[PDB]
């Protein structure tokens, strides 16, 4: 009784394993239930990037805020999926 999820992003760099890939193509027919892939976000008091881990629910999934699909004022040169970690 385990649905799949649904990439929520179309360019989405996630640690699925310990491995980076993008979550709108490896999983481009939505993501398994339970299956758990961290985001890459940026922390300001640290200076450094870390991974957020996901869990792909019954059809639902809850991609941790600190994604930012929207750009808007990103400003910087380095995304966190292209950050180093702390």
């Amino acid at each position: 009784t385990k649905a799949s999820c649904k990439l929520p992003v179309k360019k989405a760099t996630v640690v699925y394993q310990g491995e980076r890939v993008k979550i709108q193509e490896k999983f481009k027919n939505g993501m398994l239930h339970g299956d758990k892939v961290s985001f890459f976000c940026k922390n300001k008091e640290k200076k450094c990037s870390y991974t957020e881990d996901a869990q792909c629910i019954d059809g639902t999934i809850e991609v941790p805020k600190c994604f930012k699909e929207h750009s808007s004022l990103a400003f910087w040169k380095t995304d966190a999926s292209d950050v180093k970690p702390c």
